[PDB]
């Protein structure tokens, strides 16, 4: 499993100029899936992107604080070009998990986000749909995140 | 050297409320010097990123053209933060070039892409400063890139 994860101070979804969903400040990660992934990456991933001090304190010290510490929202996208592998200059997915599981598991991560966190701070783009993920990324802060090693 | 590239269908840079560059369709790439980044990193990863094949034919056909292929634009921002995060739970700084020698590589890095492909199809944000960086993530498609190893 990998995770790109972008510090935004909003985050939203669209397809085809329809808005599916937007947060105000908070993450928004791009989640990318591979055939390997298995219930320990999941936990252990969702257990990462709640943890990540990403957020700075009153004081305005740097990297102090999670979107949890913060009570900050989870804007999570589907994203297989993530596990791509670079021979020549074309992608190829082959070791992304194929869309009719990986929807299942990406349901199950996003549950288990909800239930770690809150409900109500987690927001979803459309798994299977051409989106657009408008990222006001705030800083610029990006962090990318892997599980199979944790 | 490591990067975080996305498509978009326009991207942008705010500092201090001002729109200070702005593209149309093609991609924003992330970008974080290494400690032991080198010219030949440089050259390398100039390459891969006009080479990326993340634009569509004129048939539709997914992964076939590149930036260059497309003449479509490229907004590229400094970011040290891409550096793994491997012990505790915040951005990893002490593999990431220090920011004096790291800005060098960086105009250097623009000027290498500049020379090998358009220079007016080019746009960065503003090193020293805090941005906003308004990104319209086409599909979405989000590709790492690496270099040294
Ligand atoms: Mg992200
Ligand atoms: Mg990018």
């Amino acid at each position: 499993m990998k995770a790109v994860v972008q510090r935004v101070t909003r985050a939203s979804v669209t397809v085809g100029g329809e808005q599916i969903s937007a947060i105000g400040r908070g993450i928004c990660v791009l989640l990318g899936i591979s055939l390997e992934d298995t219930q320990k990456e999941l936990e252990h991933m969702v257990r990462k992107i709640l943890n990540l001090r990403v957020f700075e304190d009153e004081s305005g010290k740097h990297w102090s604080k999670s979107v949890m510490d913060k009570q900050y929202e989870i804007l999570c996208v589907s994203q297989f070009t993530l596990q791509c592998v670079l021979k020549g200059n074309k992608p190829d997915f082959h070791l992304a998990m194929p869309t009719e599981q990986a929807e299942g598991f990406y349901n199950s991560f996003l549950e288990q986000l909800r239930k770690t966190y809150r409900p109500e701070l987690i927001k979803d783009g459309k798994f299977g749909a051409y989106m657009q993920v408008h990222i006001q990324n705030d800083g610029p802060v990006t962090i990318e995140l892997e599980s199979p090693a944790p």
